[PDB]
């Protein structure tokens, strides 16, 4: 487990370069 | 909870993508 | 050790970075 | 307490920025 912090880190991170992905496309 | 190494670095990327958003708007 | 979630999350960071690099080389 | 993958990419993360800035500058 992480630091709750980290974990919404984590997941926004994500959620960037999924955006960026479909905007790419 | 994480390395607190982990966490500085999860905040300080949190700033980066907030400081971009400001700076394209 | 991580939530699995920052553990996914970080592998494909890391990803992201050597694939950029490629593509720059 | 943070798995090593994830400290590692934490490191990565951060020099990366610092990298970055120093070129900009
Ligand atoms: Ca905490
Ligand atoms: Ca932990
Ligand atoms: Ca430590
Ligand atoms: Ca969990
Ligand atoms: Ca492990
Ligand atoms: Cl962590």
């Amino acid at each position: 487990s992480s630091d709750p912090l980290v974990v919404a880190a984590s997941i926004i991170g994500i959620l960037h370069l999924i955006l960026w992905i479909l905007d790419r496309l």
